[PDB]
């Protein structure tokens, strides 16, 4: 009833913007869930940089990488949208600072360096997600080519559900020890690109961590979040969208509204 209506709201919302919306929301207290197109495929865009930061932390934790290790790149042609790597280029950044920049500012340079040097490229990225029991997620290509978001292209996609479950595992589950879990949570919390998405759908006094993607093509944008309400168990939210025509612009407000809806459905 509280779910059959939630779905109606989402279908109307996708029709409204001539597009396609995928949702998965978990209440980790009640075990309640809500889902619309949650097993349909959607492009990741930048949103996997959230999971890359987690992969770095797992390595870090196995004492295969030092979080404080200097990463040099003074002679690199930094990819477009590297706002943070660009500033430190003359001096390198720690591994920690590089991963968090991948997450928090969606920095392409940080992303690519980490995938090449420490994680085994996209295949390694996909392996890491398998290692935690995510079967849907796939990363095929690098920045920025992975952002094409061409309809029916399965490269570099996942499902809203697979994304949610995964976030749950990494942010709230037992893939990371207490120390590194806390860093991960902090990183998520300090994401700077998500104020118009899932965060705009919740009271100001809930803490949120999130990772957004914006493919910049076929109106494809997304956001995922861990939400900690005041007197309540953490929520997980997962919003994925595409649009019909290559030129369609992405809709921040549609993501926020889909977040409003999902949250009400698991409440
Ligand atoms: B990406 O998918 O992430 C991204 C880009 C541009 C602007 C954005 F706001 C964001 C985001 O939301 O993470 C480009 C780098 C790709
Ligand atoms: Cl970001
Ligand atoms: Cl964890």
């Amino acid at each position: 009833n509280k779910s059959d209506a939630a779905a109606k709201q989402i279908k109307k919302l996708e029709e409204d913007f001539d597009g396609r919306i995928g949702v998965f929301a978990i209440d980790t207290g009640s075990g309640n869930t809500f889902g619309y197109r949650s097993d349909e495929r959607f492009p990741l865009c930048s949103s996997f940089k959230g999971f890359l930061a987690a992969a770095v932390l797992e390595r870090v934790q196995q004492k295969k990488l030092d979080i404080n290790q200097k990463v040099k790149y003074e002679s690199r042609d930094l990819e477009y949208h590297s706002p943070i790597t660009t500033k430190y280029k003359g001096s390198g950044m720690t591994l920690g600072d590089m991963a968090s920049a991948a997450l928090q500012y969606s920095d392409n340079g940080a992303t690519n360096i980490i995938m090449e040097r420490f994680l085994g490229g996209p295949e390694g990225m996909t392996k890491f997600m398998r290692s935690i029991g995510d079967n849907e997620f796939r990363l095929d290509r690098w920045e920025l080519e992975l952002n094409t978001a061409i309809p029916g292209d399965k490269r570099d996609t996942s499902t809203p559900k697979a994304v949610a479950n995964s976030l749950n595992k990494l942010a709230l589950g037992n893939v990371l020890n207490a120390k590194v879990k806390a860093i991960y949570q902090n990183w998520l919390k300090g994401n700077t690109t998500g104020d118009a998405r899932i965060r705009a759908s919740v009271p100001a006094d809930w803490v949120v961590g999130d990772k957004t993607g914006s493919c910049g093509a076929y109106g494809t944008a997304n956001d995922y979040a861990v939400i900690w309400p005041k007197n309540r168990a953490p929520l997980i939210v997962s919003i994925y969208t595409t649009r019909k025509s290559k030129d369609d612009k992405h809709s921040d407000k549609t993501i926020a509204e889909a977040s409003r809806i999902a949250i009400q459905a698991i409440d």
